[PDB]
């Protein structure tokens, strides 16, 4: 019925309010505000995400913590 455990779409929750300059290769995002993961694994510690404008940019892990997928569910308690 379904495909993958973990998952691929993989999702962050902004911890503070992120301001991107203007014609930078960074994402402005904002505290409590959630976003698409694309590229988690930059190389230094950035991630590439997407907003709902379609545009991607990078942004510092340290920013957003990546949230967990539903993980296997436990058996009958």
């Amino acid at each position: 019925g379904s495909s993958g455990s973990s998952g691929m779409a993989t999702k962050a929750r902004v911890m503070y309010d992120f301001a991107a300059e203007p014609g930078n290769n960074e994402l402005t995002v904002t505290e409590g505000e959630i976003i698409t993961v694309t590229n988690p694994n930059v190389g230094g510690g950035w991630l590439e995400g997407k907003n709902n404008k379609g545009e991607q940019g990078l942004v510092p892990t340290d920013y957003v913590e990546i949230l967990p997928n539903d993980g296997k569910d436990p058996f009958s308690c």
